[PDB]
């Protein structure tokens, strides 16, 4: 994962 999750939520 490496926090990916956190890098949509951010992006979005």
């Amino acid at each position: 994962e490496k926090r990916w999750r956190r890098l949509i939520f951010n992006y979005f």
